């Protein structure tokens, strides 16, 4: 005998069909172990150019994310996002402060990753130039909704005054906002709008997009490592983090303790949680829920 | 390459489904921005001859409108209807005390515009007499359920011994109660009973009485900008609140401030979110709907 | 034009489609008012040949029904049950303190009516003969699960050691369990069983009895008058209350008032909602679901 | 005419469904009662060749079993498993300690059965050796996730250096994971891993397993007597409580009272259960459910 015939459902299915679901929506089928955690790889593309040790990503909110945050989340294989709630003068001068840790993000000079918010307004071109100054690595049009004239031209904008500097589109939910930004030239998304329902919205938007090789960066929802590791399942290459990083120490401020404990803490639980799946890298896991190898399964509301 | 197949689904499909639907059951899919949002036009039709500058309108409760809010809903570019728990000539004596600020609602003689409930029975006919003297611009036959008989026959009362006045039916929810309504003659319709679900109720509605002319009042369940605007890009024409104003200082009694402060967030809002679903006016946006340019999706319970 | 497409549901569809549901799970379809509420006629058949002037029926619980309460309730055009959690010499002596109110139940003798439960052991037969004697009208073998030899039994037996007494059959669900208890010879049928779902419960073994002339009385889970309307509306002859009523007055014990100013205020309510959706008596409400004349609608969990 | 024609779901249809039910996502519609619950057998097997007088087995958990434990469970009918979150050297120590009552569950040499958890990894070996030493009766390689080449190689290991010990294999949910334990010759399974959702999971698993004539451990989620009722019944042979039982007084520590009473009423409650349902044994309730006599109906969020 022994034939065992066919497990849940297939990404596909479960993502396309009038849902519209939550993280919580749906658990994931584990997979055959046959390896340790620490051999996880979790090696993922934050832009088309630029790679990191591990998907983490902090928020640019004026309560996350400030040189502080954004170099210790560098040191231990994320990189940070320093919030635009402040003087162009005041920003600078905290993507200037931050430009063992094997994992560390640097730049082709051994420094430290940063990124940095701005707005799709005139007034946000100067503030560019001073943050282009200070050596900023990326930078993310900040804005609820993306799909707009203002941000298609202020992406030409940059894609030209500044070639070698990386430009991540602002909050979409669809494929069909995604292909504007993609043309304008982006070179990664950031998805999220609404916290559309965010794993169908990943779900979605990483599908197109990856067909043009850009990363797409899950924005919003994050409550636990589960979230994370259900969200780089969907096709996120990484994780933006708001609210689950507000209570470290590196963050802004008068819970959790430091960055380099709870960070390590949250590699180590999304290994565990790709070995679980089967999956050696993220890559892996990506490649088995858009062959169909990779199984879900739908939770009632009383089902959580 | 770049061809996106098709977002979720067309407000058809989704509300003649068995569904049953409220407000937050669910999202719209966001659109095109090429404008900013002080160009949306907000203008809406309160009855098939009166038309405001926005789509807001006030309960005839005693706990929110009479004479005081009546005043400020008109000024900033709504209306409002005076509560009939009081005697006859009570009323009337609010009505005409109501008898800068460019979208002030006025009557063709320079006067903010006032409505006010009246019940179906005898008596009432005279409390009519007396706010028809007042000046009072429209009518809305207050009833829990208004497909009856008694209502039927007091629009084809006030409908002849006074041409010049505007007649809203009592609430329904189906399009079997909006027929009768519509043939005893009403120039508008007040939907809503339960706050059936109302988003379902709304949506059915405004669908059949289109085909003849007719606005429909969203009444009931409004509790954020949101419901608003999903309610509106339902297929209604003007928005109805209650509760959601019963906290102003311009309501009758002993939170928010006043209606001239809050009104004009909410427009700011409703604008923003007009914006967002790339409409340019609100007549727009049910076009949009109608045809199927607009997308919609559905979140479950655990997905709100 | 005017031409009105098709509703919602009918009770068929709704109650037969794996659903399982609650009377919180649906609301019900207005109709057309051309009559008063107080000419709605709320006839209801107790049994095959016992008939009251309301579908009120208190429960046999030892916190609700006794004597005094059993008494109230007649006088008001319901009937009472007492509970058997005492000595069967103490509850035939309840029954026998109970053996203008234009509405008031009475036997063929100008006496108010009685009930009393009983269970499906041999020592029963014994209280029963002492419940026959003070003259009881009707008795309810009293069990959780009804589709028992033990019940059967009981049931042949009392069916012939007592003729002109009318028996009710032990809780049950489906019209599997049914068909036994009315081939033993039971003169109705008290449904519910978890509070199976309710609604569909009643819906169920409702649709089933009529077919042989066996009322159904829908027992848990009336919370408010919308049940009632509700679980009479989907089949049900009578509705026996528990929980709702154990705060009156006549209950026994050391809230609401007296069982003379609540009942009547039930059925009022209910006479309000046989207006609402257009009939004018209950037997046509229930004529109207089983034609496709009345129709439903589901409410999501976040709709509810 | 007494036909009836249909209840509802067959265990198949509902959790091969893209279902993912919980214990309370259903019911199960009651049968025909014609016998006493007393005369209802609880006799299951916990593995290949151990059974019992009763499906009840207590968890390896430090909070809950150790030897106190252990013997109560036995002396009553079930079994207990003692947790491996001490030193191999107090474990053992445990394990022989326990080394009228007409259920009392014994060895083939008058002894009360005992079993113990033990880790996939080298040093476990050792622990185990002092285990098999004290007499344990069966071991259950205890991880949260089993389909695992650490516990292929640890079960071929024990089944050969102790061919007459009994082996558990450690916590699964898919008939997929099943496969490889079995091959490696475990004699039971221990389904649970969340508490996918427990009943589907639950159903699954066993539906696979019994095809090989292996037992398997409903783990986790166990509540009250209604969720072992619905383990069983949906193919289970045993169930594993932890929670539920660390209030005794037998669990290790500083509500309820002695396992010696609490034992009792759940049996009690269970052949209750078994009665409504109109099953004698267990072993016939899994008979119906597969064969499709036994109906059920899921419910709701809001009908729960
Ligand atoms: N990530 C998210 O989904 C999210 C939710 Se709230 C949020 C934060 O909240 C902020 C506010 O959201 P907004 O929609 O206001 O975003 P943004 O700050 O981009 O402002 C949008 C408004 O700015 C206008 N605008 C931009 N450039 C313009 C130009 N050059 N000329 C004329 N009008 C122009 C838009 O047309 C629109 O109404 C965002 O910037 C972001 O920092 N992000
Ligand atoms: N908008 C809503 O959905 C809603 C919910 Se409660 C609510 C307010 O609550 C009030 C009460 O709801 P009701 O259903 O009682 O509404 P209404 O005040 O219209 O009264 C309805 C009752 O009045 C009777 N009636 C009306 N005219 C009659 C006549 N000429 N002769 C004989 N009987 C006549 C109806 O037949 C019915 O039973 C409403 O008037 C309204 O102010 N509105
Ligand atoms: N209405 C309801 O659904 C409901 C829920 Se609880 C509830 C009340 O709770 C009480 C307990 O529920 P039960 O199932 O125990 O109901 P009941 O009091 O009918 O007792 C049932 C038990 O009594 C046994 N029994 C009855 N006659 C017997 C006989 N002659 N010989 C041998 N065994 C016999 C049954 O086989 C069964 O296990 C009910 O009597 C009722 O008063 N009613
Ligand atoms: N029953 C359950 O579902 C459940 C949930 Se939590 C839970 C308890 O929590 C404990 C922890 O869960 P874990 O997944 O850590 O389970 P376990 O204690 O089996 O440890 C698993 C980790 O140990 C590693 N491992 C095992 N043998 C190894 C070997 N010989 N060489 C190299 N690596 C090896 C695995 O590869 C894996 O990452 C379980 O042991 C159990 O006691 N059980
Ligand atoms: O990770 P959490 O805290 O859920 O949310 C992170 C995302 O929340 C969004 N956000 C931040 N402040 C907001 C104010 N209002 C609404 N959304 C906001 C951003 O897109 C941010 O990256
Ligand atoms: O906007 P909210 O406060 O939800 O509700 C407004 C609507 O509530 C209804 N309403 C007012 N008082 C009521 C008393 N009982 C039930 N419904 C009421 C009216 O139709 C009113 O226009
Ligand atoms: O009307 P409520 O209070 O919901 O419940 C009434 C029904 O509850 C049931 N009932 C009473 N006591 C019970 C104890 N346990 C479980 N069910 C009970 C009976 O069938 C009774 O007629
Ligand atoms: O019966 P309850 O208390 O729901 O859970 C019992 C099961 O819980 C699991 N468990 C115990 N401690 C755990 C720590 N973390 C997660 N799961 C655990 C085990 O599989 C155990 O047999």
């Amino acid at each position: 005998t022994s034939y065992v015939p066919d497990d849940g459902l297939t990404a596909q299915q479960l993502f396309n069909c009038g849902d519209g679901l939550t993280y919580n929506d749906f658990l994931i089928l584990p997979g055959y172990i046959d390896f340790t955690a620490d051999q996880v790889d979790l090696t993922s593309a934050l832009t088309k150019k630029i790679t990191l040790k591990t998907p983490l990503v902090s928020s640019p909110m004026d309560t996350v994310t400030e040189a502080g945050m954004a170099i210790a989340m560098a040191l231990t294989g994320g990189i940070g996002f320093i919030h635009h709630n402040c003087t162009p003068e005041f920003q600078a001068n905290e993507v200037r402060k931050v430009k063992d840790y094997p994992l560390a993000s640097k730049d082709a000079k051994k420094q430290l990753l940063c990124g940095a918010a701005i707005g799709t307004h005139e007034d946000d071109k100067y503030r560019l130039d001073l943050l282009a100054q200070a050596g900023v690595d990326v930078v993310v049009l900040d804005s609820s909704q993306g799909n707009s004239i203002f941000q298609i031209n202020m992406i030409k904008y940059i894609k030209d005054k500044y070639p070698n500097l990386q430009v991540i589109g602002g909050n979409v939910v669809t494929a069909a906002q995604a292909k504007n930004l993609i043309d304008a030239g982006v070179d990664a998304l950031r998805v999220g709008m609404g916290s559309r329902p965010q794993a169908t919205a990943v779900y979605k938007v990483s599908e197109y997009a990856r067909r043009f090789g850009v990363p797409v960066i899950a924005d919003g929802g994050i409550q636990n490592v589960g979230h994370i590791a259900k969200a780089l399942a969907l096709g996120a290459s990484t994780v933006m983090m708001g609210s689950l990083l507000a209570a470290t120490t590196e963050a802004p401020g008068e819970d959790k303790g430091s960055i380099h404990k709870f960070v390590p803490y949250l590699i180590a639980g999304i290994q565990h949680s790709c070995q679980d799946i089967g999956a050696k890298s993220l890559t892996q896991v990506r490649a088995m829920m858009y062959s169909g190898e990779l199984k879900f399964e739908k939770r009632t509301s009383s089902a959580q």
